[PDB]
């Protein structure tokens, strides 16, 4: 996230680390929803790699204990059926990860509540990104979850050509685009949370920024709209 300011700790405690094994170690690759007990919704393109994958959940720093973590293994990968690595601009760029392990809630780990099926954000509405990605433009992770508000761009407006053109679809959420504030790499995969009636829920999966940078005015960071993919995560979820 560059342009973030750290989150509360008990902000967003649907938001996951998915990590993979590197050495005797596990670094963090993208973001991540809880949606239940045991099943996390992420970006299709963060699990292209034939990694070992596990989730950590109540993580607020990577760095340091914060005394909520739960480490989960990732027992089964479901990605989009549609979904083409050679063409993110296609969209389906989501996939659920059932965990080996129900996690246990509390006020650091919770589901995230998703929109209604065919839920469309009015043009500006109120956003925050949420991740641990990169603070700059080629620069690196951060320490604590960051957060940036980043209102939302309608899909008219971001497929125009001074945006996105023809790469936004009416399957994404586009947010941002001021130049200042964004998702980076390491934030795919993460929620978009929208204040609806009183209430956040989870309208977007960080997919992509421009190959120019992160933060670059008129190419807001896009998201896979979660409600578009309502029915394939039901029944994904009910068969699994
Ligand atoms: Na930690």
């Amino acid at each position: 996230v560059v342009g973030g300011t750290e989150a509360q700790r008990n902000s967003w405690p649907s938001q996951i680390s998915l990590q993979y094994r590197s050495g005797s170690s596990w670094a963090h690759t993208c973001g991540g929803t809880l949606i239940r007990q045991n099943w996390v919704m992420t970006a299709a393109h963060c699990v292209d790699r034939e990694l070992t994958f596990r989730v950590v959940v109540g993580e607020h720093n990577l760095n340091q204990n914060d005394g909520t973590e739960q480490y989960v293994g990732v027992q089964k990968i479901v990605v989009h059926p549609y979904w083409n690595t050679d063409d993110v601009a296609a969209g389906y760029d989501i996939a659920l990860l059932r965990l080996a392990q129900s996690v246990t809630l509390n006020s650091y780990v919770q589901l995230g509540v998703l929109p209604r099926a065919g839920t469309i954000l009015a043009n500006n509405s109120p956003c925050y990104i949420t991740g641990w990605g990169l603070t700059r433009t080629n620069g690196q992770l951060a320490q604590t979850l960051q957060q940036a508000y980043l209102p939302t761009v309608d899909y008219a407006i971001c497929s125009s050509s001074s945006y996105w053109g023809s790469t936004v679809k009416n399957s994404m959420v586009c947010a941002g685009g001021d130049g200042v504030r964004s998702g980076c790499q390491g934030d795919s995969g993460g929620p978009l949370h929208c204040l609806v009636n009183g209430q956040y829920a989870v309208h977007g999966v960080t997919s992509f920024v421009s190959r120019l940078g992160c933060n670059v005015t008129r190419k807001p960071t896009v998201f896979t709209r979660v409600s578009a993919y309502i029915s394939w995560i039901n029944n994904v979820i009910a068969s699994n």
